[PDB]
């Protein structure tokens, strides 16, 4: 059994815990051993280690990564801690499952990437929207020739978790200790999807805005320093075009990662708010010609491991169980885990190049 | 910790196993101890015990049910075995989580109901479409007067798992194993939902059909004895009207449990194939008047235990985690499990009453 | 060129006026001449005759039906006047485009059916939801075997216009309530898909008993919703409902045909989409959204490019054209007063069934 | 009554003819007199004159624009004839209803705009997607504060009429006698809508592609000179951001002019393939929060002239009737029509500006 350490218990932390708990239930083999859970404060770590099924909890993440009973470390902490935690786990000889984005800067991601290549350990980054059966089905349909050659990509990622101007300021909204805004939180997810469909990015031209520039801060206010929304025109290395956007102030949207690939022989379209649906157009005889609604079921990758009947909606959290299985397989020397820290660094360059472009008014080439 | 025995490992067996594994992760407390898994043959039971995380496996279900390390039994076997397994578990002093429908006949269900009442143990039946955040939010909305007084119910449950006439004669067919056809497999679910929204059923007038009358059975052909579809007009105890249907041959549908409640001051509409959407109409100013798409999120019951952010789709399997929690709380005495075997018996009477009506061409009163 | 009389200028009167005005624009041949428009009061009839392009307006409907320049009479008045006006038009030697439902009772419709046969003139009833390109495409798909054998029909017609005074609420002017105003439409579609009805078991309700803003007593005299189970003459099953109090819905005439080899589904609120399921390879399996376009009957007379949405009013231009071709002996219009009589028997049989709590066989 | 001349009888000629015939039926006043129809050859003009209800047909469009019984001229011919015909009509003292785009080039458009200015006759260009009740309702909602201040526009116009590579080459696909491709045929429509919602365009950065570069050309093949698709980032005069695309090779789309306006207090979204629906999000209480589907009815501008009952779908052709009415009222001195040749020249500058941006890889400021 794989020995597991988990750092953090929040949105992604609990998602990781659920994932590691059921990965063998879904996919077979030996259940991973849930060894050490790290979180703060300590009594929360202890309480949650009990209910999560971990052998023990600790408030010291360094203890978790060095434990001799641990083979792999899930890292779900705030972005500013990612570099230090991943580098320590790799230095301790542990495989790493790091939540996105890799870190605050390209410089940090470059160091992480060299550290991963220096260890002989597997890494995967938590781009969970690449794990849905519908997304994986789309990739396989394209690889099967279902839509011919992609000629255009249009993608967006809209949410409104910051749309309320009275939500408080935080150091996450500074460049120095928050890194990127919408591009860092949501943009990187869209890039992960985008490059899986279209291949590498060659050029971006971007624009960005801070829509709510000031927020409540301990009686007065403080300045929001990173972007609430951004958009970019893409030229892929292949020569094909792309449209790209993200926003954390797009009112009414909650997880609207939506993309489409228009090809020479068809079109694929997806919206994460309805993650069980994949829309596929292929030319057909005029009397019946039209897009097909493909409802997620056992014909799509991964789904059969959770349910034998179609239309029993696959959930957001189950994307994480798939992601866990990919890592287990990679550790065991079968499949590859995508993206590792090398593949991840590329994604980091793209989002930071979009930010640089928006700042400078000039395109950025890769 | 509650000691768990699980009988069966198919569609629902694995779903229960996943639910028991993650119930404390989601809702806190102590994780249940996964003690014994029973399945046949023995080889498979030991293999699945290992991957599901159960302390041992056996091919002898009777032994599992009377293991003193077990407190509660999940029963996920075909319908013809429910009665015998449930009565034995209850006789051994074990709580029971029973898959729907209760058994083959109303008489079977009355027996099971009596055994449950005599045992003084908690029961819950696997009507998991009553556990979605959207459904539970709908019930609360109705109670709050969001749509006024209900004036009409229209419900359906379409799937196509038997639509292909080449599918071999399996279990769900005939009177052994399955009992009723679409009414037993799907209709029962629709009733569980319907009565939760509208209250008890006073009268039904029904019709039914067998659309595919024969199937391949190991080189011969065997007759299909139960119904592929059925429809009924309803009068509820309230006086309100209802329409009701189910089908296992409705081509293109996979899990189309869909319902709407029309009221004096609005309308609620839902489709399980998009189980994260609840449609609500309430009167508004003419310029902005229309149905609202309510996307599932932490405002709805149960969701916040799985994810803090709205629009991260809740899945089919997570309904079963919610059901596990309701059973835990009921066992601990902090809540009511619905439906228990008594509540379940009423559901059985409704579906069998519709069968009677379809056979006689006469309405059936309750 | 057909000479046209139009009686009534409301919802349907204006729709007929626009249909007659553009039938030749869309389908060729000679533009119909708009001869006489009848409505009350007279000054309204004069005004609308001018703007609609009719040679005259009159407050006397008999004046419209007796005009020698008229070949065909559109009757778009309240239901209580349909019988008298249609019988007079037919006696006068005019073809008749009659709004649904036929009249107030089965007896009325029987008298009208006999009159139509005696007159040797074409009739058509205004069941305009049978005229969409999507609907006509569906009928043809079913005839071609695209969904195999129909095994179940489920239809509904929800609107909410009564949930918030109309002659529709009286038995002398409207007749039946929801069954008469909306039910008949769903019947026209249902029988066109499934064939004739053999049996109904029905139920009904009045939810709003009195119009609360009328001041004086304003008793709603007929049903607000009804539902039925159907057996078709084929033996196949059906579900049927209608409502004028289903809040949020405005023209939700929605139906599906579940076949042994596929399913077709439609909702009039998105009248340009027809959903077709047929089994396919596991990897691509699912319903197709067929967007209305020139491959569908009638569309190409209005637009050569797919996806430019066909409108409700354009259904009426198609209806007019069907009448025009029937008059010229080039096709049969559906439904004539004989086909329409059967539809009346169905909705009135549903009403009887709901009153008695008993099934009604046809 | 207004005396009408109509030049051309194709897609738009028939659409204009239907509009002229029903404009007084819908909106009152006097029916326009259908005086002269022009098309080639003569047999075709005489036949269509008869069926469209025009007093006469001719093969000589000059005679048509010169007739003293004509007050207004509908020009629905191919793009390379617009300028000559429009200048001739204005010089003959006639009002003009001109199909989009204005001409092949900005220079032609400047010249036509100069002619119009000196004419004292009314002009309107055929931007019919600005005439839907939904679009007009959206514009009014934004003015009323329904979504607060706009903070992002995203628009697209996908069709697939050129997607098949075996469709034969033609001179419209030459820059000389075709002008722009997808920008000229579809892009201009999207600009018309975009500027009406967001205000004037201040800056664009664009890219464009020809996807199918060569098409069967009697015997051999030949070259396509203008673009199949184009995308742009926008800054409006308000400072607000935008995304913009068009394509004539986007498979499965037929008339997918779709746009979205995200504001500080809400979101509006529309797709012309479902032209009777307008989606409006405004913040709501957590239990009922979500987008409203506004179905087109008499509450929206123009609808009541065609039907008194909501939900009876307004069609594409009826947009043209509304456009006819606006011109009618402008001729009567009872309201300015939009867009006239001055307003339209700005739209032409935008689309040609995007083409210039795409060719240079440089932003273009207006
Ligand atoms: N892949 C996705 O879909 C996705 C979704 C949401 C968030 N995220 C990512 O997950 C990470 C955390 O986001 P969240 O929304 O889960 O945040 P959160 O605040 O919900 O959770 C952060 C967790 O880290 C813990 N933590 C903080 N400092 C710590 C320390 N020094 N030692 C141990 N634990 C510590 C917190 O107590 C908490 O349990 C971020 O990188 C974020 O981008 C990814
Ligand atoms: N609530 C729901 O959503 C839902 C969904 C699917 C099925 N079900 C119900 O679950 C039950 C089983 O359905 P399924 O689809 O999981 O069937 P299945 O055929 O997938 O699984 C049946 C399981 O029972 C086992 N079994 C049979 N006889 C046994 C015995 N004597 N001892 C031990 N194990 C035995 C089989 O090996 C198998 O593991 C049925 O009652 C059905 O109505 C419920
Ligand atoms: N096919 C459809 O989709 C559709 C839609 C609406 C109405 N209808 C039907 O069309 C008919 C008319 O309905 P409506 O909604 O247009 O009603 P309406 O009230 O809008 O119009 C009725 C018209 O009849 C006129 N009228 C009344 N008494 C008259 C008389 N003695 N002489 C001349 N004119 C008279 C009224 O002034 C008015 O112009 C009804 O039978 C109704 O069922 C059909
Ligand atoms: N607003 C819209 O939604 C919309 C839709 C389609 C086309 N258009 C525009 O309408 C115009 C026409 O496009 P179409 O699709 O109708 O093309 P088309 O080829 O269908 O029609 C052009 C018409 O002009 C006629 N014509 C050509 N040369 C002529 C001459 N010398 N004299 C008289 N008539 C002549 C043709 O015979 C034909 O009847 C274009 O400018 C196009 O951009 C607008
Ligand atoms: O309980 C069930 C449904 O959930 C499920 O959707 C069906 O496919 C199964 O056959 C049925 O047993
Ligand atoms: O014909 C009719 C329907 O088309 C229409 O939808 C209803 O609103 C009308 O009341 C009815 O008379
Ligand atoms: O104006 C146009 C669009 O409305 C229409 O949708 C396209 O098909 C036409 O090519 C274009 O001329």
């Amino acid at each position: 059994a794989l020995g597991v350490a988990l750092i953090g218990t929040g949105f992604m932390g609990k998602c990781h815990a659920m994932a590691w708990r059921n990965v063998a239930t879904a996919f077979g083999g030996l259940p991973p051993r849930l060894e050490v859970l790290a979180d703060m404060p300590a009594d929360k770590a202890h309480s949650l280690a009990s209910s999560f099924g971990f052998a023990r909890g600790t408030a010291d993440w360094r203890e978790a990564v060095s434990d001799p009973a641990v083979d792999v470390v899930s890292i779900t902490t705030p972005n500013g801690l990612h570099r230090e935690m991943a580098e320590a786990a790799l230095a301790a000889g542990k495989h790493v499952w790091l939540e996105k984005p890799m870190a605050l800067s390209v410089e940090d991601a470059q160091a992480m990437e060299a550290a991963a290549r220096a260890s002989d350990r597997r890494t995967i980054i938590g781009y969970n929207y690449t794990r849905s059966p519908a997304f994986r089905a789309a990739v396989d349909l394209i690889a099967e020739g279902a839509i011919g050659r992609p000629i255009h990509f249009r993608g967006m990622y809209d949410e409104d978790y910051m749309a309320d101007p009275d939500l408080p300021w935080s150091w996450r909204l500074t460049r120095k200790d928050g890194g990127l805004g919408a591009l860092g939180d949501l943009g990187c997810h869209l890039v992960s999807v985008m490059v899986s469909l279209m291949g590498p990015v060659a050029r971006v031209y971007a624009q960005a805005d801070t829509v709510i520039t000031d927020r409540p801060h301990q009686g007065g206010t403080a300045r929001v320093e990173n972007e609430d929304q951004a958009q970019a025109l893409i030229r892929f290395a292949s020569g094909t075009s792309g449209e790209f956007s993200c926003s954390r102030v797009a009112r009414g949207y909650r997880c609207r990662l939506a993309w489409e690939v228009q090809g020479t022989e068809g079109t694929l379209r997806f919206d994460q708010e309805r993650m069980n649906e994949l829309w596929l157009y292929q030319p057909g005889r005029p009397e019946i010609d039209g897009f097909r609604r493909i409802l997620t079921g056992p014909a799509q990758p991964g789904f059969a491991a959770f349910c034998p009947g179609g239309g029993h909606n696959f959930g957001f959290n189950e994307q994480k169980v798939v992601e866990a299985e990919m890592l287990r397989q990679a550790i065991a020397g079968r499949g590859k885990a995508w993206p590792d820290f090398t593949d991840g660094l590329t994604i980091e360059r793209v989002i930071h190049g979009m930010a640089t472009s928006a700042q400078t008014g000039q395109p950025v080439n890769f």
